[PDB]
């Protein structure tokens, strides 16, 4: 309990609320074209890919560079965090009708890195770090909440149940944010390590979520918009 965790809970809350707004838009839409779905998901992926680079790895290296020094030991700390983040998510991807439940688990697992990244990115209190990432994550949460609800409906839930499950799915960002503050505030190196870890987890999820032309337009737009947000915020 402290100041920099509050900003993280607020970040996690904006992630849950953004997901929910996207989820509630499916009530009115019920179905969308494959062109629209593929673009949205490519936009969501592109936002998190650049976020991993510009909001997590690059700030984590700077944080490590002032805790440890300018040498490669700083970069080593982050890279090792990154590899541990991949392997944590490689693990979960492996150790885990009633097919709905298995799709729901994926949706849950894929929200975990975004929640964690919000909580990690606010550990030092720097709005210049947490704000671009949190607002990028909320932005792609709207398409993702919509996408999730429509897909749960496409697999056979009535839109109302599907929207409900989608909204509950978003609770994983508040929860992941709590996890993120925990792993980044134990010791000095916890922060750069946890920045690498969230980036790695994030990159694993988005590799697993990447009509290729329409998806590329979304991918490029999400990437470019992430660069804009990081530069402006
Ligand atoms: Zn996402
Ligand atoms: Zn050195
Ligand atoms: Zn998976
Ligand atoms: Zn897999
Ligand atoms: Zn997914
Ligand atoms: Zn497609």
């Amino acid at each position: 309990n402290r100041v920099h965790v509050g900003y993280a809970v607020l970040g996690g809350a904006a992630g849950f609320a953004a997901t929910a707004l996207g989820a509630l838009m499916a009530l009115g839409l019920r179905a969308i074209s494959a062109r629209t779905q593929d673009a949205m998901l490519g936009f969501a992926a592109g936002m998190m890919l650049a976020a991993s680079a510009f909001s997590l790895i690059l700030p984590g290296l700077d944080a490590a560079g002032t805790i440890v020094g300018p040498g490669p030991a700083a970069a080593a700390v982050v890279a090792l965090g990154l590899g541990l983040g991949v392997l944590l998510m490689l693990g979960l991807d492996y150790f885990t009708v009633n097919r709905v439940w298995l799709f729901v688990l994926t949706i849950i697992l894929h929200n975990l890195p975004e929640g964690m990244a919000i909580g990690v990115s606010f550990a030092t209190g720097d709005l210049r770090i947490g704000l671009p990432l949190t607002s990028a994550i909320a932005i792609q949460d709207v398409p993702e909440g919509l996408a999730v609800a429509l897909a749960l409906r496409a697999v056979g839930l009535p839109i109302g149940r599907a929207v409900l499950v989608a909204v509950a799915s978003g609770l994983m960002e508040p929860l992941g944010a709590l996890v993120g503050v925990g792993i980044s505030s134990g010791f000095a190196l916890a922060y750069p390590i946890s920045m690498g870890l969230a980036a790695g987890a994030m990159i694993f999820v988005v590799s697993h979520e990447v009509h290729e032309t329409t998806a590329t337009v979304g991918l490029m737009a999400g990437f470019a918009l992430m660069m804009f947000l990081d530069t402006a915020l």
